[PDB]
Order: structure tokens, then sequence, then C-alpha cells
């Protein structure tokens, strides 16, 4: 278990939060949303025991997933 960013997005905000006792990795999903009118791309960050995939967060494709085995490895 480690600390990472669990922010919603709206450009790629930040928020150091404690991950799950089981989750020892961080995930970064940078993609658009279902909204037909947006000013910036959505960036949902979270933690997991590896590097899963959930393109359902948007329209499916055009989805990018960047995971890593490092605390708060979602920085810039």
């Amino acid at each position: 278990m480690i600390w990472c960013h669990q922010c919603t997005g709206f450009g790629g905000c930040s928020h150091g939060s404690r991950c799950l006792r089981d989750s020892t990795h961080c995930v970064t999903t940078a993609t658009r949303v279902l909204s037909n009118t947006e000013d910036l791309p959505l960036v949902t960050k979270m933690c997991h025991i590896g590097c899963p995939d959930i393109p359902s967060l948007g329209l499916g494709p055009y989805v990018s997933i960047a995971c890593c085995q490092t605390s708060l490895c979602n920085h810039d």
C-alpha cells in the first residue's frame, strides 16, 4: 500500500490520498468524457494492484492508461 493521486480530473488536478491496503500501485487515465462540450480532457487517477483498464469512463477508444509501481507516480 502506498500514497498516490486520486483526483477526478478537469485538466489533471492533484490530490495525494491513501490508496487501498491491497493496491500498491497508481493509475492515470487521461481521456475525454461523454460530454459533448468540454474545455479540457478528463484525467481520473486512482490506485490498483497493477494496471487495469476501464475505457467505459468515456466512449471506449482514445483512452490512455499510465500505471507505475511508485508512490504518487502520477505527477508531471
